[PDB]
Parts: structure tokens; sequence; C-alpha cells
């Protein structure tokens, strides 16, 4: 058990970074001292205040923004890497060895260097454990860790939805996956696509037919729950909403609904932040945002013959900030829940 912390943020100013700090302030050890809000840390942005960038969070709004740098970021216990992927590897190598460094990108979740090489275009760094708790085996690989890769916000939903069937055999292994997704996802660099008067009342899919970069991670989180080949189609559309994923996830099954269900109550049942729905409801992403729960609900098409899984997150706490400081209290040994409510903030 960890009995003070004092963590650093790099990428502070961003989405993920706000989000992070955001969750730090509620954490019960910020409250009684054992956790300590050190260099917020990005790279233009250097020399302003925080407020200028995350004006939800005035108790730091004060602070001010230092350079992404070794000689700043030292002296932290933990580090939060909130940045555009491909920068972590050359700073986690210039940190001390023993800082817990837990990072938001890409560079270390992928565990076949081919697949990272395809899709990343630049030389596989390696793996650290993924910041995925629910999902089998994880949790273990987690506790102690000083090192911690945050799942993709996409592939968070898509395997909560489908991995349970897949355990059981119970669906087949060609899965399809139409997610859509608040612009917050897409990051704070500014783009003409990204505006306001651009995503407001518009509607579309990017990125498809397997161009996606969550697709091999998705394709990787279930080839851990299966023997099977293993397929994914993959389909992200924006939506005029700025935080949630709603994972609509669908597959090929001649099983009972009653056994789907029993897979599902197995994996889930003493999982706190899974919230299976009653009968006859469906999740919405309207009732996770700002908590940490997955809402979700499986169903049986049998017309055509296709399992349906809807799981709804937040893309910034369960998918990103909020599976970041899960797994941060794992590595610390504290509560698993600490700093992570499963209540959302509707309407
Ligand atoms: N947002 C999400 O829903 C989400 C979900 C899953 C994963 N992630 C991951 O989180 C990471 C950041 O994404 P975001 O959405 O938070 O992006 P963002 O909102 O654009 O913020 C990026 C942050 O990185 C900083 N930065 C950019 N280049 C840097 C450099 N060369 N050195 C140091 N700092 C640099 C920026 O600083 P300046 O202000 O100075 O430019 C900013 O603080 C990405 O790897 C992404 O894959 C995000």
């Amino acid at each position: 058990v960890a009995n003070a912390t004092k963590v650093a943020v790099a990428g502070a100013s961003g989405y993920a970074g706000g989000e992070i700090l955001r969750l730090l302030l509620g954490h019960p050890a910020y409250a009684d001292g054992r956790l300590r809000i050190g260099a917020l840390t990005a790279a233009t942005s250097a020399g302003s205040t925080l407020g200028e960038h995350h004006p939800h969070l005035t108790p730091l709004a004060h602070r001010v923004v230092e350079p992404t740098e070794a000689a700043v970021l030292g002296g932290h216990d933990a580090v939060f890497l909130a940045l555009p992927h491909g920068h972590s590897a050359v700073l986690a190598q210039q940190l001390s060895p023993e800082t817990l460094i837990i990072d938001c990108g890409a560079d270390f979740r992928l565990t076949d260097a081919a697949v990272w090489e395809r899709f990343y275009g630049s030389s596989h760094a390696g793996s650290w454990p993924y910041g995925l708790p629910e999902l089998p085996g994880a949790r273990d690989q987690l506790r102690g860790t000083r090192r911690i890769a945050v799942p993709g916000c996409y592939p968070t939903a898509a395997l909560l939805a489908l991995f349970p069937a897949l355990a059981a055999d119970l669906i087949e292994p060609a899965v399809t996956v139409v997610a859509v997704s608040g612009t917050s996802g897409a990051g704070r660099a500014a783009t003409t696509d990204l505006l306001g008067a651009e995503v407001i009342g518009s509607a579309r899919a990017y990125n498809i037919a397997g161009v996606h970069r969550h697709t091999p991670e998705i394709a990787q989180g279930l080839r851990a729950v299966t023997d099977r080949d293993v397929s994914v189609s993959f389909t992200p559309v924006l939506i005029p909403a700025s935080r949630g994923i709603l994972a609509t996830c669908t597959a090929r099954t001649r099983s009972p609904l009653s056994q789907l269900r029993a897979a599902y109550e197995k994996a889930y049942h003493a999982e706190p932040f899974i919230y299976l729905m009653p009968e006859g409801q469906l999740p919405r992403t309207g009732a996770v945002i700002g908590s940490n729960a997955a809402h979700i609900a499986v169903a049986v098409d049998e017309d055509a013959q296709t399992f349906v899984a809807i799981a709804a997150i937040d893309n910034l706490v369960k998918g990103t900030a909020g599976a970041a400081v899960q797994s941060m209290n794992l590595a610390l040994g504290w509560p698993e829940t600490d700093g992570l409510s499963v209540v959302g903030v509707a309407p």
C-alpha cells in the first residue's frame, strides 16, 4: 500500500489530462493528503495558467503549465502521460525507473509487433499492463505495477460488450462493432472538421473498413478470451455530443439468450463499474456521463440469428481518465473504486 504519492500530468492542457485532474481533485487520497498534485506539463501551452485551458478546474486555475521535460517531471512518484502517441517511449525512458508511469496513448497497448507497425508506422516499443481491470487476467497484472497502458475508448466499450459471450463460446468470432462517439474523443487540437459549426446537427462515420487503429486493439482483447480466429468489423461514428460512446456490437449466434445472459452475470456480477440493465431497459450514454460506469444490455435477434450487445460509457472516464485512475488505485494498493463514482451526471 502506497503511503504518499506526488503525481505529475504531462499533457495537462488536453482533454484526457483535464479529466485526470478532475478525478484526482475528487479522489479521497487528495482530500486526506496522501495524493499530491505536482507538475502540470504541456508543449506550446507552457507558461500559461491551467484556468486558460480548463476553466472547470478552478481549485487549480492558478497553476502555471510547465514544459514537458524530464527535469520538470522528476521527483514525482507517479506520472500520467496524456499526450499524442509516439512520445511516451522516449519520455518514459527519461524518468526514474521506479516511477509509476500511466500512459493514456497507444504506444504500450499492443502485443503484436507486425500489427503495431502496420497501423502505426513505427517500430513496436513493446507492451505494458493493459488498464482494463474487468478483462479476464487484467486485474492481477495491474496490482503493484509501475507501468500501465490505458485502453483506447472504443475498445473499452467493445470489449466489455463482447468478451463474456465470446469467452463462453456462445457467439461466432467474426464480430461487428458500430459505435457512436461524442467529439471530445478526437482531442483538443483544433481542426476544421471538429469545429462546432461542422459537428452540431451532423453525424458521420470515419476511418471505416478496418483503417481505424482501434480495430486491432478490439481484435487483441478478444483473441485473449478465445482460441478461434477473431475478425473485427469496426465503424466509428462521430455524433453531436461532447462525451459518450454507445457501442452496438453484433455477432452470429445460435445460443439461447438465457445462456448468453448467464455468461454476462458470471463475468460482471461482482464488478462495481459494470451495470447490467434490468429487463426491458437499454443503455444510454446520458446515464454514464461523468461516471466510471459501463451500462450493458444483451439480446438475441432470432430471425437474424444475431447476438446484440449494447454498451454505453463516458469516453473520457471509463474510456480514458477513469480507467487510468482505476488502474492507478490498483498499482498503489488503494481501494479500486476510490475517486470513481458509478453515478452519472444527467440530464
Ligand atoms: N480524449 C479521449 O477521449 C481519449 C481517449 C483515449 C485515449 N486518449 C489518448 O490521450 C492522449 C491525448 O489525447 P487528448 O484527447 O487528451 O488530446 P488533446 O486534448 O489534444 O491534448 C493533448 C495534450 O498533449 C500535449 N502535447 C502535444 N504534443 C506534445 C509534445 N510534443 N510534448 C508534450 N506535450 C504535448 C498538448 O499540449 P499543448 O496544449 O501545449 O499542445 C495537450 O496538453 C492521446 O494519445 C489519445 O490517444 C484520449
